[PDB]
């Protein structure tokens, strides 16, 4: 990785994130679109499997998927996001994170954030164990 | 990568961190360590090169290093964050930004921190572009 992070472009950016998001939190990160071809770049979508903050071996988990999608303009715009397979979670409680996310995210533009949207998701997770 | 994130220990997390870091911030980043001799590793100190995001060109951009250390126990406790080589920002302005890091770090105790300390100095530059 030799680049510079002001002067990439939009694809550029999305690329790198991924590659971030999968020395992260690896098999608990799936890329949904991983035959992406074409003269322009598609808009990815992940799948990231999230568990409650600080989790130990004796207790019991819920969990859920953080689905995202990323614009065209991503990160200067916000993503597509969606919660899916939701465990041991409310629908209340899954429709209250989903609207604490969307909004964490309008206020992120500019830079990456699919990795501060997971950490509020395993910060909400930790609260509802 | 086929490890799983809620079983990492500290090593896994800083050494994985270090990665997403280089991946994302390339030529920006540095490894302030040594080739690593040993067994375990020396306790990570980065250096990240920050700008203002989403520059015309057209405007006087101001710069400053995020320098941080990571204790053996991060992301539990907070690391030693530093601002150096801050181009354009006065001693103030610099000493305000790196108020505000510790106390977000503070808050961001559990999870590795380094984007979100690299997002809010960003953020931080894009308020003095003259």
């Amino acid at each position: 990785h030799h680049h510079h992070h002001s002067g990439e472009s939009y694809p550029q950016r999305q690329d790198h994130e991924l590659q971030a998001l999968e020395a992260i939190y690896g098999a608990d990160f799936q890329d949904l679109r991983p035959d992406a071809c074409g003269p322009v770049k598609e808009p990815p979508e992940i799948n990231l499997v999230l568990y409650p903050q600080g989790l130990t071996g004796e207790e019991v988990y819920v969990k859920v998927d953080l689905r995202v999608k990323c614009p065209p303009t991503y990160p200067d715009v916000v993503p597509e996001i969606e919660l899916k397979n939701a465990k041991g979670l409310s629908n209340e409680s899954v429709n209250l994170l989903k609207s604490r996310l969307e909004e964490l995210a309008k206020k992120h533009c500019g830079e990456v954030m699919i990795f501060e949207l997971a950490y509020h998701v395993q910060s909400f997770l930790s609260e509802h164990n």
